[PDB]
């Protein structure tokens, strides 16, 4: 009786959600919280631009979340990742909440149906990619050594990941521009993972992307070096030591001196960038 | 000059994805698909609906995307070893590769809901809904994780344990129902009872079978309707030393049988939790069947 009344309630309302509720589904979120420029061509009212910017956050945010569990990584902006705090059960739940949301904020950008359709379309086909991409890299690590990419093959898995979002911010601001730059947000993109796969070994930062067991710019390239050249023992002794999954500092130390010194992929990788910036400021 | 060609190929063109590609990265989904798995709710709905056929197995491929996609990450998230009597994907493959996978497939789920119509308005309608529901599906997940993961920072009272559900089950039913309803040429309230039911028969059989199954519930340490009306009665009761037994029990996420056992016969015989169950789902179903 009581009790019938009470499910009546229930039943008969929408999903019962607090403001308290939420914080707590935002804690592995807010943890890691600790444009306008490309408006200087897309004139956006400042108005939708504040949503264009929120979006990109949430996605951006969620995103390094799952990345950092997918490469168990120990460190994100100098501090402790999410899922070592709070979890990898509710952070993986924390960002992927974080997606839908973003994808809520795409209707206020607009309710004009035409356009609209549009958006959610951009944002659908962007997050495909930069999926696929994702997928692609996490493939090739995981299964290393099954398949080693080459260059090629690892530049299409960038166009999809890196690419992605970098086109989902550029394509809904032209598609919403009151006033295409694709080709070049895409070099863009190209640049900017190449110069991070590149700094990661550089600053050596931890290297993380040893220990990960990333097929790297430059260790795609001392892979397909040390095979074309026949050299067996080399090209063995990185796929070993991408296997280990190491954290000892001299062990990452001795996979760049290979990379200095045998394949020179680290010049190799330089040049490359160095080639990809001139055919921008070119 | 020759890499500018190739460069320039390249950013000029959607990026290249072949089906070896689609393949490689599909193997944790088509893993899960095959064992069999719904279809059928969604007929019955249908005699009230009356989608014509085309449109229907539309609705019936986006609900199996997802509702499969969610189970991946389900079980990622309680380290579940088995699903539908086999291996689970991330065992086999790796959590990483899961979770992107099944990531993947939500997106996928959602640009099958532009098969569904042509007609703008409709399309933003069917998007809302999907959108909706998946937000609630992932606002009750949230909380049976934090309640379980953080356990005993929050113990749950019968009243949020029947919010979080009509967020989470709710969510895939009132999903499936509402899109139905908007392509029909409300059931909600009903819907909505029929998932409060479901995953407390649900949290119910885990632990009967065992007393055919694992009581995997128990291994996993989750806040199920019988274990929230435990910790609820044990602690009205002034049954200290059982209620912290419970707790403890739950936190060790143990595979051991025996362990499991106890606690089974202590919601059996010392907080009657099994019988109150039993009652409360009879309760929901005469509600419905007596109507
Ligand atoms: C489906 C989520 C994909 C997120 C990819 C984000 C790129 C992350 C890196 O920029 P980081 O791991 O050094 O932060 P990447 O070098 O491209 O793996
Ligand atoms: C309308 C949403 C889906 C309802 C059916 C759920 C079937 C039960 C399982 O989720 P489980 O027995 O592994 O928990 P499935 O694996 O899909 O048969
Ligand atoms: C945002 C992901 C939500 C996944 C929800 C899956 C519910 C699955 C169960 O039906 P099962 O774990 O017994 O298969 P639940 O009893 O509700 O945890
Ligand atoms: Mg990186």
């Amino acid at each position: 009786n009581k009790m019938e009344a009470k499910i009546d309630e229930l039943i008969n309302n929408d999903p019962v959600w607090s403001s308290q509720n939420e914080s707590l589904i935002s804690k592995p979120y807010n943890h890691i919280l600790l444009i306008v420029q490309i408006n200087r061509v897309m004139n956006l009212p400042k108005d939708q631009l504040a949503i264009v910017s929120q979006i990109v956050e949430l996605l951006h945010n969620s995103s390094l979340l799952i990345d950092d569990i997918e490469d168990n990584a120990p460190l994100r902006r100098g501090q402790t990742t999410s899922h070592l705090i709070f979890g990898v059960p509710s952070t993986i739940n924390t960002a992927n909440y974080m997606y839908f949301r973003a994808m809520q904020l795409v209707s206020q950008l607009t309710t004009k149906e035409p356009l609209y359709h549009n958006l959610i379309t951009i944002f659908n086909e962007e997050l495909i990619n930069l999926h696929r991409g994702q997928g692609l890299d996490i493939y090739w690590r995981d299964f290393l050594p099954e398949i080693i990419p080459t260059q090629e093959m690892y530049l299409n898995m960038v166009m999809n990941k890196t690419g992605g979002l970098f086109r989902l911010t550029l394509r809904l601001m032209e598609a919403l521009s009151p006033s295409s730059l694709v080709p070049f947000i895409n070099l863009l993109g190209i640049i900017y993972q190449i110069r991070d796969d590149y700094l990661n070994l550089k600053d050596f930062g931890f290297a993380e992307d040893i220990t990960e067991g990333k097929l790297s710019f430059p260790i795609v390239h001392a892979l397909n070096f040390t095979k074309t050249k026949g050299q067996t023992e080399q090209h063995n002794e990185i796929l070993r030591i991408l296997l280990l999954r190491t954290s000892d500092k001299d062990i990452k130390l001795k996979l760049i001196q290979i990379l200095e010194f045998d394949t020179n992929s680290l010049a190799y990788t330089k040049n490359f960038i160095n080639q990809l910036v001139n055919m921008i400021k070119n």
